[PDB]
């Protein structure tokens, strides 16, 4: 339906990009005005260490100590004196949003610098990683940092991933994780057909009701994914979001596909 | 290695119950005595309502308000108002260990009289449910709460899942989220050789240090599985765990089949 009166019925801010891969279709809406990604850039640190690593090699073991340890890492929190493989942080990250497995990976990759780097290259002039978990989800409207623009942040997406230079099996791996992640039911998943593949991977800043969820979206017989960004916002601080807002933005952006 | 040295080694007390399903052979050391199994009651209750629904029927929506919320509820805590299947309740329950989750699974079943109804006529005398989440997981040595013997509980995981009445489909659902959990890696799936499948569903109490494991282990080239519980426990309230605990038992426990 209308993202015009999806906004006005939330009461909120959306910020669309969907690319056909096909047949290269756009549906842009608030395309270029920045949002925190928060989680969703979990995805990207995540196909960035897998470019640079083959999938025989992620057995590979990093030691995790105290110092390593951030909030919200159900997974690694447990890794204090430990090694974890390099397959094992991606898994933790992806399936768990697990921020110490995020921070070691974008640390695996080089760090920020390299992350900065990467897009770039990728011809990604808008994404601003200036953070470390949990801090790179702090939302301020008057902040651009750990921001991007549905469309920068869609475009490096089919750019890393899609169309990427990704392996066969590195690919797959990533790929799954974000097919099998039951954290986001209730986002893009929830507004697409019956019989849709998504493969997402969602986030939420602490602030403004900052609500995403982005992903690689498989029409019920087709191969190609629908690269799709949507980020959501209010306008203030303690808003909490609805989720359903991202389900009806994803049912009505489908619908032209 | 000695379960005994295990003991010394950690400072810790190991309780374990290991049924080989093929061969009918077990390996049991502090068998009889109680611990906490925290979540890894949350496989138990999953099976139960996997009884008692075909997989087809498990889209079966339940409607999720405020009241139905408790902590440590990764999945759950964003369906307040909302449906979610029966589906969706058990993956958030399995990987995640979501509380709610298994809350509503339990309610689903009919209660705690209906689990403690269960366990009877599994001829399990011992598992004594009390609680719902998120205090059935508050250890006290001088409570039998939501507590189990490493044999009682054992056996009736062989009972309700290997050797249950569970459908291909149901048993394959079950099984493949108990394998592709990636929450408990430092727990039996560290300690198994290497190229044995584990499908677990790990558990930790608020005291004494209470870390548990529960799995379906599959020999590198057997399928019946070995049955493996490992619960253990430390003298004080406040004792931190030691996974690695775990590991090493299972590691010594499987040398023997
Ligand atoms: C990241 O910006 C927001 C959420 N990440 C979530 C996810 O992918 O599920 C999450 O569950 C972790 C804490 O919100
Ligand atoms: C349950 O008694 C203890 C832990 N459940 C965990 C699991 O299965 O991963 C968990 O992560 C939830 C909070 O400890
Ligand atoms: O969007 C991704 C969020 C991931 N981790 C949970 C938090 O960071 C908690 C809020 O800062
Ligand atoms: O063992 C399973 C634990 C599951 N949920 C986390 C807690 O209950 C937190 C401690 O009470």
């Amino acid at each position: 339906k209308e993202l015009n009166d999806l906004e006005k019925k939330y009461n909120a801010h959306i910020g669309v990009y969907a690319l056909d891969t096909k047949s290269g279709k756009e549906v842009k809406f608030n395309s270029d005005k920045r949002f925190a990604y928060a989680s969703t850039s979990k995805a990207i640190n995540s196909a960035i260490l897998l470019e640079q690593v083959p999938y025989n090699k992620l057995n590979k073991k990093v030691h995790i100590n105290k110092d390593d340890i951030v909030a919200y890492s159900p997974i690694l929190e447990k890794y204090v004196g430990k090694d974890i493989t390099l397959k094992a942080l991606i898994e933790a990250s992806m399936t768990y949003s697990d921020n110490t497995a995020n921070n070691k990976i974008i640390k695996e990759i080089g760090g920020i610098k390299k992350v900065k780097q990467r897009l770039k290259e990728l011809g990604d002039k808008v994404t601003n990683p200036v953070r470390y978990e949990i801090e790179l989800n702090y939302y301020s409207p008057k902040s651009k940092k750990d921001t991007s623009t549905p469309a920068a942040f869609g475009k490096t997406l089919n750019k890393l991933i899609a169309n990427g230079k990704l392996s066969k099996e590195n690919k797959k791996f990533l790929l799954d994780l974000m097919l099998n992640n039951k954290s986001g039911d209730t986002l893009i998943k929830d507004g697409v057909p019956k019989d849709y593949k998504v493969a997402d991977k969602s986030g939420q800043a602490i602030t403004y009701a900052s609500r995403n969820d982005v992903a690689f979206v498989y029409p019920k017989g087709q191969s190609e994914p629908i690269v799709l960004v949507i980020f959501t916002n209010k306008d203030n601080k303690s808003d909490k979001p609805n989720d359903k807002l991202i389900s009806e933005t994803a049912k009505s952006v489908m619908k032209e596909f």
